[PDB]
C-alpha cells in the first residue's frame, strides 16, 4: 500500500468551534482513581501517578459504586420498590467522608472532567429480566424509582466534601444486549428500554436537574442488521422515544477482530456510517445533534476468551482503539467523552471457572499468563498511552490520499504531533507532504511507531534532526511523529469544517433508479475549500458499493477504496463512502443523485462534509 499524507502545519482545522486536542475526552481509561485497583502490589509505588500523570491520561468511568449501593440500599418503607431516601443520604455521607479522607486521590479530580457513571443493568432494570437488589432483596418499583435512586445517589454520593459529581450519567449500561437477543437480533423493540430512559431521566432530573443524562449505552449499535430493522427497532426508536429526554447519546463501539475467525470491524467506514446515520436521523428527527459518550470502545477478543493475557491480544485492542479514536477525533464537537474499555485490573472480572483474568486490563500480574501471581505490571495496552502521552495542541489540516490512513495532527507551540493510523492490514509507505508557510525548521522528529512486532505490541522509535519524507506505517499500526520546530508554529490559516445533512435518509436502493437527496443551506463561507460527500451505504455483501453519484448533476468519482476494510466478515456492509466533492461543485442547496446497478440495501445517510479554507491550502 502507498499513501501520500498532506500536513499543513499553519492551517487550524476547526469543527464545531473545536480545534484543540482534548486529552480529557480522548486519552482516557475506563477507571476512577478512587478504585482500589490503582493500589495494591504494583510494579511502581504510585500507579495512579505512573499511569495517569506519566501518560497524561484522563478519566473516566465506573459503574460499581452506584450498582453496589442500589444492590445494598434499604427499601423505602413508605414506597415499596424505592430506595429509602434517608439511607441514600446516610450512606452518601460515609462515601463522601471516605473520599474526603483519601487526600492523595484529590489531585486526580483534575483528570475526572469527563467522569462517566453508568448504572449496571441490574437491579436498575425494571423489565422482564429485573432482579431484586442483590443485598437487600427488593425490586425497583419502576424506572421512576430507579431514576429517583440514581438522582438521589448522585446528589448524596458526590459533591460537598466528597467526590465531584460525575459529568455524564448513562442511564443504564447495555440494556438491550441480553434482553433483546444479542448483536444479530433486529426484530425486538427498544421501546421499553427507551421508555425506561425517559422515565429514569425524568426521575433523575427531579432529584438533580443539572446532570447530563444519556442513553441508551448500546452494547452494539448495529443499524444495518436485518435490512436496517435493527436501526428502526432500536436506535431510531431511541431517538424517536427518548431523544428529547437525553442530553447525550451513549454507545459502546467495539471492533471484533477475532469473533469466530471473523474480522467484524467498526473502525473505518462502519463506525463512520454509525455516527453518520445516527447524526443524520437525529438532525432529521430532533433537528440537532447530541454529543456522544463512547463509554466503552476498542476491541473484544472472542476467539481468545478461553485464553489469558497476551501481548498480541492486547494488540487487537490497541489497534482497534487507535483506529476508533481517530474517528472520534474527527468529530470533537460530537464527542462528549470516549473511553477505551480498559479496566485497571478488573479483579472483579476474574473468571474463576476458567481461571482466566478479565480480558480488558491495563495491568496484569507479572507471571501471567502462566500464573495469576507476581506484581501488577502493565499490559501492552499501556503502549497506547505511551504512544499518545504527549499529543496536545491545535488541530491542523491533514489529509491522506488513502482513506485507510487516518491522519490527524496537533501543534502545541513548537511541538507537532502527526498521527498516522493504519485502518488496513497492509503496511503502507506514507509519503509525508508537510507544508509550513514560514520556513520554521525541524530540530527534531521523534518517530514513534506503535505496531506489532513478533506478535508483541511495541513502540519502535527513531529520531530525526530534519524533515522526513516517507515513513513505513505498519499493518494496523499507529505512528505519531513528535515534531520539534525551532520556534512556535504560526497557525494563521483555518479550515472550518461544517457538516450538512440531506433532507432524507435511509433510502432503499433500487437498481438503475437514482436516489435524489437535497443537501441544503450549505454555507460556502470561504473562497477555497473542499467537500466530502458521505454516503452511508447499508448493503448485503455482493451488492455494489460503487454507485454512480452526481452532485448538482455533475458526476463525481466514487472511491473504490473507502475508509477502512472491506467488511467482508461483517454481516453485511454498513459503511460511509467518503466521496471527494470539489468546493466549486457545491452550491447552497445541493442535489445528490445516487444510482446503483443493483437493488437492495439502503443509502442510510447522506452528509456533505464541507471544509472552508481561509486560503488555497490545497494548491
Ligand atoms: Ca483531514
Ligand atoms: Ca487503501
Ligand atoms: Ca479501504
Amino acid at each position: 500500500s502507498q499513501a501520500k499524507v498532506s500536513v499543513n502545519l499553519n492551517v487550524k482545522h476547526v469543527v464545531g468551534g473545536i480545534s484543540e486536542f482534548d486529552r480529557t475526552k480522548y486519552i482516557t481509561i475506563h477507571a476512577n482513581q478512587i478504585e482500589n485497583e490503582w493500589d495494591g502490589d504494583n510494579f511502581t509505588s504510585d500507579l495512579r501517578d505512573h499511569f495517569l500523570n506519566g501518560f497524561d491520561v484522563y478519566l473516566g468511568r465506573d459503574t460499581g459504586g452506584i450498582t453496589w449501593n442500589l444492590n445494598n440500599m434499604q427499601e423505602d418503607a413508605s414506597r415499596p420498590g424505592f430506595a429509602n431516601p434517608s439511607n441514600i443520604i446516610s450512606k452518601g455521607i460515609n462515601t463522601r467522608n471516605n473520599y474526603a479522607s483519601k487526600t492523595h486521590l484529590h489531585v486526580y479530580e483534575n483528570r475526572k472532567s469527563n467522569h462517566v457513571v453508568a448504572a449496571q443493568l441490574h437491579p436498575f432494570w425494571t423489565g422482564e429480566s429485573q432482579i431484586a437488589t442483590k443485598g437487600t432483596g427488593w425490586e425497583l418499583a419502576s424506572p421512576t424509582a430507579t431514576g429517583e435512586y440514581m438522582g438521589r445517589y448522585f446528589n448524596e454520593f458526590y459533591g460537598g466534601n466528597g467526590e465531584p459529581v460525575p459529568s455524564w450519567i448513562e442511564v443504564i449500561n447495555e440494556p438491550a444486549y441480553e434482553a433483546l437477543g444479542g448483536k444479530k437480533n433486529f426484530t425486538n423493540s427498544l421501546q421499553e428500554i427507551a421508555d425506561f430512559h425517559v422515565e429514569v431521566a425524568d426521575a433523575i432530573r427531579v432529584q438533580n436537574p443539572n446532570l447530563k443524562i444519556g442513553g441508551y449505552t448500546a452494547a452494539f449499535p448495529d443499524f444495518e442488521t436485518g435490512d436496517f430493522q435493527r436501526w428502526i427497532n432500536r436506535d431510531k426508536l431511541f431517538i424517536d422515544v427518548a431523544g428529547e429526554k437525553m442530553d447525550f447519546w451513549s454507545w459502546h463501539l467495539y471492533d471484533f477482530p477475532v469473533i469466530g475467525g471473523k474480522e467484524d470491524i467498526r473502525s473505518g467506514s462502519n463506525v463512520e456510517a454509525t455516527f453518520d446515520m445516527h447524526d443524520h436521523y437525529s438532525m432529521l428527527k430532533l433537528g440537532h445533534k447530541k454529543p456522544y459518550v463512547i463509554s466503552e470502545y476498542g476491541a473484544q477478543t472472542h476467539d481468545f476468551r478461553n485464553e489469558g493475557w497476551s501481548s498480541y491480544r492486547d494488540w487487537l485492542f490497541v489497534r482497534a482503539q487507535n483506529s476508533l479514536m481517530m474517528s472520534f477525533m474527527e468529530r470533537p464537537e460530537d464527542i462528549a467523552m470516549a473511553i477505551p474499555f480498559t479496566i485497571v485490573k478488573a479483579e472483579w472480572g476474574f473468571n474463576t471457572d476458567k481461571n482466566l483474568p478479565y480480558p480488558a486490563r491495563l495491568m496484569r500480574k507479572a507471571n501471567e499468563p502462566e500464573s495469576y501471581t507476581g506484581e501488577w505490571v502493565y499490559t501492552d495496552r499501556v503502549k497506547f498511552y505511551d504512544l499518545w502521552k504527549n499529543v496536545k495542541g491545535t488541530r491542523i489540516d491533514t489529509k491522506s490520499t488513502d482513506l485507510d490512513i487516518q491522519v490527524d495532527a496537533y501543534v502545541d507551540g513548537n511541538k507537532g504531533y502527526l498521527i498516522l493510523n493504519n485502518l488496513e492490514s497492509e503496511e503502507t509507505e506514507i509519503t509525508l507532504d508537510v507544508f509550513e508557510k514560514y520556513d520554521s525548521s525541524i530540530t527534531n522528529i521523534l518517530k514513534r511507531h506503535l505496531t506489532l512486532s513478533s506478535n508483541n505490541v511495541v513502540i519502535e522509535e527513531e529520531t530525526f534532526s530534519s524533515s522526513i519524507s516517507t515513513v513505513q506505517l505498519g499493518a494496523g499500526s499507529t505512528m505519531i511523529l513528535e515534531y520539534t520546530f525551532a520556534n512556535s508554529l504560526t497557525i494563521d490559516e483555518t479550515s472550518t469544517e461544517e457538516k450538512y445533512y440531506a433532507d432524507s435518509y435511509l433510502q432503499p436502493i433500487v437498481a438503475s433508479q437514482p436516489i435524489l437527496f437535497a443537501v441544503n443551506n450549505v454555507v460556502k463561507s470561504a473562497t477555497y475549500g473542499e467537500a466530502v460527500l458521505r454516503l452511508g451505504l447499508g448493503r448485503d455483501h455482493g451488492k455494489s458499493l460503487k454507485p454512480i453519484v452526481k452532485v448538482n448533476n455533475t458526476e463525481v468519482v466514487v472511491p473504490d477504496d473507502w475508509r477502512g476494510y472491506d467488511q467482508a466478515d461483517k454481516g453485511r456492509f454498513f459503511g460511509t463512502i467518503e466521496i471527494p466533492v470539489s468546493y466549486d461543485l457545491l452550491t447552497t442547496n445541493n442535489t445528490v443523485s445516487v444510482e446503483f446497478p443493483d437493488s437492495s440495501g439502503h443509502v442510510s445517510s447522506v452528509i456533505m462534509q464541507v471544509f472552508n479554507f481561509s486560503s488555497d491550502i490545497r494548491t
